[PDB]
Order: structure tokens, then sequence, then C-alpha cells
């Protein structure tokens, strides 16, 4: 019955990708952000200049109160607001309903998109995250443990305005091809994975690989970017500057403050590198690679102006809080979050976005030693 929930996601390129839910009896409507970076289910819950709509607790009968404040900080954005429980299902998900912990949101700053379409958020990671702290369920636990929906779902994030996939319980084989690979959660909180060597158009980047998950790396739904620790930031800018000498940019391009153009239809993707990720494999000594284009790091900007040009932002900015792999690492993907298995897969996506010469992959098995010594401590 995964046909049902093919394409139930919607979003603007940049803003995050949304789900419709309800929550509150009767239903009220909302559309929910997709967050694997995050653990609390929270929704616009009084107005707000960039809301179209919010939850109101009031027109709910089944609306509980927690008389509990709780505050979320984000890499960029943060909200506060009262906490309580309420029934909630998903449309285009599974015909369940399930009574979950709802933060109501009652000031935020930095957190709405003016525009984005969405009026809350899911945090789809563990409760470890959670604030205030661990003892409040997240949603998906709450799913898995009130109804009979298996502990494991799949995002198909499709690029360029976008659309996607949710698959909550399971796989959804028409959506990619090829194999799937797996790589171990490290530990359930965030969604936490090793990445054990770095290559860019096929040269080693030679760092100590825990360089490559200091502090930690994981996969956000909810970021835009591939985020990476200043030092990995530096060689990969570094390598892509050298590929793409050729041409001229602000520099300011290189931080994401300034966007490059061309005309329309000649943008010279040939000149910028495909950046290989490898990931700590399920058996001893075995990883395998993810690898992206540059249609996935330079992501499309609208120029305002003249659009008589293809204009483009780096997608690729510096970390002090580890490595995330969001939405330019997730898109070319169909990504399985086996929170039952405590594993990530990663296959060719069906809805790729592939130039002409060059292809996205995911393959193995490569033999890798001492991937336990990658992991920062
Ligand atoms: C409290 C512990 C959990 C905290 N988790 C996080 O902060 C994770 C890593 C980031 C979240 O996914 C947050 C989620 C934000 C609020 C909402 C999504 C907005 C759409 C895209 C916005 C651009 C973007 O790329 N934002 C990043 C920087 C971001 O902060 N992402």
């Amino acid at each position: 019955s995964f046909v049902e929930m093919v394409d139930n996601l919607r979003g603007k390129s940049g803003q995050g990708y949304y789900v419709e839910m309800t929550v509150g009896s009767p239903p009220q409507t909302l559309n929910i952000l997709v967050d694997t970076g995050s653990s609390n289910f929270a929704v616009g819950a009084a107005p707000h200049p960039f809301l179209h709509r919010y939850y109101q607790r009031q027109l709910s009968s089944t609306y509980r109160d927690l008389r509990k404040g709780v505050y979320v900080p984000y890499t960029q954005g943060k909200w506060e607001g009262e906490l309580g429980t309420d029934l909630v299902s998903i449309p285009h998900g599974p015909n369940v309903t399930v009574r979950a912990n709802i933060a109501a949101i009652t000031e935020s700053d930095k957190f709405f998109i003016n525009g984005s379409n969405w009026e809350g958020i899911l945090g789809l990671a563990y409760a470890e995250i959670a604030r205030p702290d661990d003892s409040l369920e997240p949603f998906f636990d709450s799913l898995v443990k009130q109804t009979h929906v298996p502990n494991l779902f799949s995002l198909q994030l499709c690029g360029a305005s976008v659309g996607g996939s949710m698959i909550i319980g399971g796989i959804d084989h028409s959506l990619y091809t090829g194999s799937l690979w797996y790589t171990p959660i490290r530990r359930e909180w965030y969604y936490e994975v090793i990445i054990v060597r770095v290559e860019i158009n096929g040269q080693d980047l030679k760092m100590d690989c825990k360089e490559y998950n200091y502090d930690k790396s994981i996969v956000d739904s909810g970021t835009t970017n591939l985020r990476l620790p200043k030092k990995v930031f530096e060689a990969a800018v570094k390598s892509i500057k050298a590929a793409s000498s050729t041409e001229k940019f602000p520099d300011g391009f290189w931080l994401g403050e300034q966007l490059v153009c061309w005309q329309a239809g000649t943008t010279p993707w040939n000149i910028f590198p495909v950046i290989s990720l490898y990931l700590m494999g399920e058996v001893t000594n075995q990883s395998f690679r993810i690898t992206i284009l540059p249609q996935q790091y330079l992501r499309p900007v609208e120029d305002v102006a003249t659009s008589q040009d293809d204009c483009y932002k780096f997608a690729i900015s510096q970390s002090s809080t580890g490595t995330v792999m969001g939405a330019v690492i997730m898109e070319g993907f169909y990504v399985v979050f086996d929170r039952a298995r405590k594993r990530i897969g990663f296959a060719v996506s069906a809805c790729h976005v592939h130039d002409e010469f060059r292809t996205a992959a995911v393959e193995g098995p490569f033999v890798t030693l001492d991937m336990e010594d990658c992991g920062y401590n």
C-alpha cells in the first residue's frame, strides 16, 4: 500500500520538504517540514507574518495540555512554545491516527520561511536529542508504539518547484534502481554515520578520516547544503576551485554569499568535479561510496532580474558541528532510515538529476581498513 505515499512531499528549492498532516479533532490541516536532523514535532500555534495558518488548540476537543515549556535551537533558527498532546494523522501516509507530543510554537526567530508553505516541523530522529529532554517521545516512536507501522521510513527527495516521497513503514522498490547499500547508524541520537574516505574527481583527499567526522556526521533532510568541518571544507573548496580555475567567480561565491551565472544552457558542468563519500559498510573492512554530481552542489537560483542566464549558488558550506549530509546529498538517492536494523541505506534514485557524460552512483563493495578509527570520540 505504499503507492499512496509516493509523491506525498512538496516544497520550494532551498526551503525544505514538507508532508501534509492533520492535528486535532476536528482535523486541522498543516504542512509539516520533514526533518531527520531533529526529534521534536512542533507547529506554529500563534499568528506570524509568514504563516498562512496555524494550530488552534482551543478548537481541538482532543488537545491535552502538558503544562511544560519547550525551546529548540537549530543550526539556523529557533523557536519556543508550549508542550501538549493531540491526535495526529498523515493523509497520504498509513491509515492510522496516533496521539503524539506536539510543541505549540508561540515565539520563533529565523525559523519560519516566507513563502515556504509549511507551518510546522516533524523531527524524525531519536529521543536522545529531543527537547527539553529525552523523555519527550518523538512522533515516529509514538507511531511505531501505537500502531502496526514497521520501524522504518524512507525518503526520496527530488530536486529541480520540488517534490518527493516519504514512504512511512517500508521501502518502495519502484522508486530506486540498482542495489541498496547500508551504513550503520553509529548511535541513535542524530542519524549519525561514519565517512571513511573522500575523493574528488577520483583523487583521495588523503586526510585523517576522523576529520571527516570531526564532532559527528549526520544525515539531515532539513539542511539544504552539504556542510563540512572547517579543515575538510577548505580542502574540498581548494580542490573544486582548482578544477574549475578556467572560470572566474566572485569568491563570495565560494562562501555562498554571491551567485554565479552563465548564458542559458552553457553552464560548464564538465569543469566541476564529482565528490565521492565513502561510508562504513555492514561487514568487516567493507565500505561503499556515493557519488555526487556538480548539479547537486550547485543549487539553481532564479535570477530575479534578467532571467536570461542560469545562476547558481555554491551549496557546500563550512560547519563547526560536524558533517551534515543535507538535501544536496540526499536528492541524488533513495534513502532508507532502517531504524529497526540500525542502518541507513542508499540507492540511486529514480528521480536522479544526471548530466550527459557522468552519473551519480552508489557503488560497492570497497575494502577499507580500520574504519572504526574514523569515528570521532
Ligand atoms: C535540538 C537538537 C537538534 C538540532 N538539529 C539541527 O539543528 C539540524 C542539524 C538542522 C535542522 O535540520 C534545521 C531545520 C530548520 C530549522 C528548518 C528547515 C528549513 C528549510 C531549509 C533551511 C535552510 C537550511 O539548510 N537550514 C539548516 C541550516 C538548519 O538549521 N536546518
